[PDB]
RNA sequence: AACUUUACGUUGUAGCUCCCUUUCUCGAAAGAGAACCGUUGCUACAAUAAGGCCGUCUGAAAAGAUGUGCCGCAACGCUCUGCCCCUUAAAGCUUUAAGGGGCAUCGUUUA
DNA sequence: TAAAATCATATGTAAAGTT
DNA sequence: ATATGATTTTA
């Protein structure tokens, strides 16, 4: 068994992985094996939902309509009950027969005359079915009915039926909504007085079925929609008290040495203060510029306190919480003796699941869960790890939104960048070759201090600005006890001043202890020149927590990592030194360390760098950390020259073992760094050869671990989706392949034009047409929306035209809506192959014919339609089947293919694979689109572990249910 | 992360309706009448995943009534189930048995 | 040809609230 | 991203 460290580079759509060897003093010594994971993050990619988004809004859409189709089925049974209907009136499907189709002109009609009972039908259920609004600032919608209503009752209106009809079609053509517009809507209250008016009448003009019970079971059909919805409420004495103590006891002020709470006499001061007082944060402190704290309750009611108790004051809180009206709140306050709502929430050797309670982004908890499936893998395979390194990505636990800010700050940024080089070029002409980072950066700090030697005040001739040793960009407070690389913690200063200075802050060389003159020159330089706030801060930091800044610096107080570090050390069996076995790396030292170890990337071509940062905070122990430190140090105060401790003239960076980043990046990518264009080395007896063939000196590289990175990806084998897309098209002339649907005005371009039904039916409107798109160049939703008629055989406009009919071709559907319409496919759950005399046949199957139990037994055949496709029947053998990611290897005279399957071309009988890690030197971003399988040789689905290792063919007996 | 409703949109079928291709009759032609389609607009009813069910009342079953009726595009997991893979051990490739993992058509959220 | 590779185009949407 | 008509290239 191996002592060893894992360490894990965890993204939103991938984990990579690696493990390194330890000595007994935890030096990096050997690298063992290192892998990724992809997957498919938990968001949809475009739109940044959420994946359940599609399927709640579904339901939601299901049980509307089924709502309301069981509201119209009671209303009929309603009507037949309460002697509105005989038997005649219905028919075979439970549907009355002869409906009058003019319900509008009824109502309106309905109050001047006396009904027969089939229009007081028809009246009645039209109600019913368009039941207007309810209750339940700025405007779009209810900004119409609130208008609608304003007209009805504060105008000269009778009724809204009434002036629907006169009103929208005297100036609109059309009483319904139509296209986005909801100004023709109706409160669900003038629904009521209108029917409530109508009982009226009917009632007045010896109506027979106008009775008490016809009236109530209509009104309650019309008005009636379900109205919306021991653990602690918060809103208790029992929960504001714990909010308080337990979020007020992790509060530290930063001490002499340590960190520390406030004293028992500190805490009690303020403990009883939110209690005492309505108010504080910015007076926290002015007691002992958020708020930080509120006692809500307590307070509402005192806005000389208040007299309750916490037993009753437990019961008003439970109560309040679980009712929402007067009536049950009442009810036990009256035993017991304002609005409340928002509940409070109350060693093995693998990882247990992620607690969803403790993590609730989707993101994140499906990057974390394969995290842990990596490390179980792992140990599972190799024993329990040393320790466990983890470095997680920047976009990770941040919303869409946050991404896509940091996405916008990232393109503006690089625009700005690319101007500064151009400004630097043009103020250094004559500059060898081009403008690096620190010429940019040294640029700017000239600008920034004013161009002055921010140590000595000297003027900086901008001429010599790049000449090798004549400014420094330099570390402000050292490196040596800071671990600080960042960008408020340089300053550019003349090679003449900065050779003394050693490791030594500002404040303890320009002797600010004793406030000498030269620290005032260097505080007043500082504070005039441009540096932010931040900057001028950390320059002249005092006196601060050597090690307290040094473990910030090189840790992550991120939430995830906070969590994932106290997970992973509290439900784990670590054979690691007890202090602290979980180590989450800050991203700019694991891109410091990775940079100046030479594994500076290519910047996202293939999808194997994620181990890179993964082997790079695997060796970020803390013996390395000490020969960086010492290093770093050396260098810092020179003695670089001659001298030894316990010195040559020329070191650079301490890295791990000679040779780190030529074995490391051979194994990852398997082509030699600097060459992306080699060839990779796609075995073990090459990888190996290549590992002893170019690593002379490094014979520790050859073991029997060396296994070439083969990606894992996630497989998706669900039988579960969408039935069908969600446009229904006729399906009347799917005879001979087409199929008809209304097409709108607005958006109708030139090619959906030629397909118009009616080309050889209305010449002239298809010229008018055709000549209006070309007339605009074709922009429809601009050049429709000027009123388009329909002019004579030989007279003036007639009629609008607000959409048109449009032909498609369609040689697959899905029967929807009762076999009345014809609607796309969308998902393909599996493909099941056979093979007949050595000839490989691939069968679709979609998920409608898995909710109807359908086993397909209808191979492909490219060009022939459905009709006329290979039939399966006993005489095929079954071989296996394929689900998305499932990885399948092919092979034929012209190549070898091996990947994981993608696609299935329903027409062209052919399927496409991903490569395992998606390149872009092979086929379309690794997609490997149109591939043949019939007159191949092999044809067999593999298996793959989460690491990648165990990569094995697979043969299957009896062929599955779909059900 | 759930839950109520609304208003559209799409498909089907009706009544009216703007255009119009062919086929039958009347006419010398000019024009008319019609039929089956296609389809513009308006209105209404049915469906609004594909697929599966419940409960309450008379009933002897038949079978009729009835409902603020219900589930179905996801995440995760291994208590149960199915497939696949890995070990381990015994006998003549399978069997038995024990164990472990991956994924679901399995389980919870979830009705 | 038949099969294999390539290219190319279409995917439902606003509102109002509640816990 | 998926699904699939339509088109070209190849044994």
């Amino acid at each position: 068994s191996i002592n060893y460290i894992l360490g894990l580079d965890i993204g939103i759509a991938s984990v990579g992985w690696a493990m390194v060897e330890i000595d007994e003093e935890e030096n990096p010594i050997r690298l063992i094996d290192l892998g990724v994971r992809v997957f498919e993050r938990a968001e949809v990619p475009k739109t940044g939902d959420s994946l359940a988004m599609a399927r709640r809004l579904a339901r939601s859409v299901r049980r509307l309509t089924r709502r309301r189709a069981h509201r119209l089925l009671r209303t009929r049974r309603l009507l037949k009950r309460e002697g509105v209907l005989q038997a005649a009136n219905f028919d075979e499907n439970g549907l009355i027969k002869s409906l009058p189709n003019t319900p509008w002109q009824l109502r309106a009609a309905a109050l001047d005359r006396k009904l027969t009972p089939l229009e007081w039908s028809a009246v009645l259920l039209h109600l019913i079915k368009h039941r207007g609004y309810l209750s339940q600032e700025l405007g779009a919608l209810l900004k119409g009915v609130a208008g609608n209503a304003h007209a009805l009752q504060t105008g000269d209106f009778r009724t809204p039926a009434e002036l629907a009809l006169n009103k929208f079609e005297k100036e609109s053509g059309h009483i319904r909504n139509q296209r986005s517009d909801y100004s023709h809507t109706f409160s669900r209250k003038d629904l009521q007085a209108e029917l409530i008016l109508l009982f009226e009448k009917q009632k007045e003009f010896g109506n027979p079925h106008v009775s008490g019970g016809l009236k109530e079971g209509i009104e309650t059909l019309l008005m009636t929609q379900r109205p919306a919805l021991p653990k602690a409420a918060k809103n208790t004495y029992t929960a504001e008290r714990f909010i308080w103590l337990t979020k007020l006891n992790n509060l530290r002020i930063l001490e002499q040495g340590s960190e520390r709470p406030l004293t028992d006499t500190e805490r009690a001061t303020l403990m009883d203060e939110p209690y005492r007082k309505s108010k504080t944060y910015a007076q926290a402190r002015k007691l002992l510029a958020s708020t930080l704290m509120e006692m809500k309750a307590y307070h509402a009611i005192s806005r000389s306190p208040l007299n309750l108790s916490p037993e009753l004051q437990d019961e008003i809180g439970t109560a309040f919480s679980l009712f929402k009206t007067d009536e049950d709140i009442t009810g036990r306050l009256k035993d017991r003796i304002i609005s409340f709502d928002k509940f409070v929430q109350i060693e093995k050797i693998y990882l247990p699941p992620i607690p969803a309670d403790e993590i609730r982004n989707p993101v994140v908890l499906r990057a974390l869960s394969q995290a842990r499936k990596v490390i179980n893998g792992v140990v599972r395979r190799y024993g329990s790890p040393a320790r466990i390194h983890i470095e997680t990505a920047r976009e990770v636990g941040k919303s869409f939104k946050d991404r896509k800010e940091i996405e916008k700050r990232q393109e503006e940024n690089r625009k700005d960048r690319e101007k500064a080089a151009a400004k630097f070029r043009e103020y250094f002409p004559n500059f060898v070759g081009e403008p690096k980072s620190k010429d940019i950066l040294k640029l700017r700090l000239y600008e920034q201090q004013h161009g002055k030697c921010l140590y000595s005040g000297k003027e900086i001739n901008l001429g010599r600005l790049n000449e090798k040793g004549y400014v420094e960009i330099d570390a402000a407070l050292p490196f040596s006890r800071t671990w600080d690389d960042s960008f408020n913690n340089k300053v550019l200063v003349l090679g003449s001043e900065n050779q003394n200075k050693g490791n030594q802050t500002p404040y303890e060389y320009f002797n600010g202890k004793d406030n000498s003159r030269e620290w005032q020159e260097f505080k007043a330089r500082v504070e005039t020149s441009r540096f932010p706030r931040s900057k001028k801060q950390r320059i002249l930091l005092q006196k601060f927590d050597e090690d307290g800044f040094k473990e910030r610096n090189l840790n992550d107080t991120r939430y995830v990592n906070r969590f994932l570090c106290q997970f992973v050390a509290d439900r784990m069996r670590l054979t690691g030194k007890g202090k602290k076995r979980v180590f989450a790396s800050n991203g700019q030292i694991t891109n410091l360390l990775r940079g100046f170890w030479g594994l500076r990337k290519v910047r996202a071509e293939n999808d194997r760098h994620h181990a890179l940062d993964a082997v790079v905070v695997a060796c970020s122990t803390v013996a390395m950390q000490q020969k960086i430190t010492r290093f770093v140090r050396y260098k810092e105060m020179n003695a670089f020259d001659g001298k030894t401790i316990d010195l040559h003239q020329k070191t650079h960076f301490p890295q791990p073992w000679e040779f780190f980043a030529q074995e490391v990046m051979i194994r990852v990518f398997g082509k030699p760094d600097g060459k992306p264009e080699f060839e990779e080395a796609d075995t073990l007896e090459k990888l190996r050869t290549l590992l002893a063939e170019k690593l002379s000196s490094r014979p520790e590289a050859v073991h029997e671990y060396v296994t070439p990175l083969f990606v894992s990806r996630a497989p998706n084998r669900k039988m579960s989706g969408q039935g069908h897309m969600e446009t229904v098209k006729s399906a009347k002339r799917l005879d001979e392949g087409v199929s008809v649907l209304r097409v709108p005005l607005t958006q109708l371009k030139l090619k959906d034009l030629e397909k118009m039904v009616n080309r050889e039916r209305e010449p002239k409107l298809y010229e008018a047409l055709k000549a209006r798109l070309e007339a605009h160049k074709d922009d429809p939703a601009k050049a429709f929306a000027e009123p388009f008629y329909k002019y004579d055989k030989a007279g003036n406009r007639t009629q609008q035209v607000k959409a048109v009919r449009v032909e498609q071709v369609q040689k697959t559907g899905v029967w929807v809506r009762n076999h009345n319409g014809i609607a796309d496919n969308a998902t393909m759950v599996r493909v099941d192959v056979f093979e007949k005399g050595d000839k490989y046949y691939l069968v679709p199957i979609y998920s409608w014919q898995v909710a109807k139990g359908i086993l397909p037994d209808r191979a492909v055949v490219q060009g022939k339609d459905e009709e006329d496709w290979q039939l399966i029947d006993d005489s095929f053998n079954f071989k296996f089947s394929l689900h998305p990611n499932d990885l399948v290897e092919v092979i034929t005279k012209k190549a070898r293919m091996f990947g994981y399957f993608a696609s299935c071309h329903r027409g062209t009988g052919n399927i496409n694979i991903r490569i395992h890690d998606l390149d872009h030197k092979i086929g379309k971003n690794g997609i490997l689109e149109g591939i043949g399988v019939k007159t191949a040789l092999s044809f067999q689905k593999y298996q793959i572990d989460e690491l990648g290792k165990e990569i094995r063919p697979c043969r299957l007996k009896k062929r599955p249910p779909v059900r």
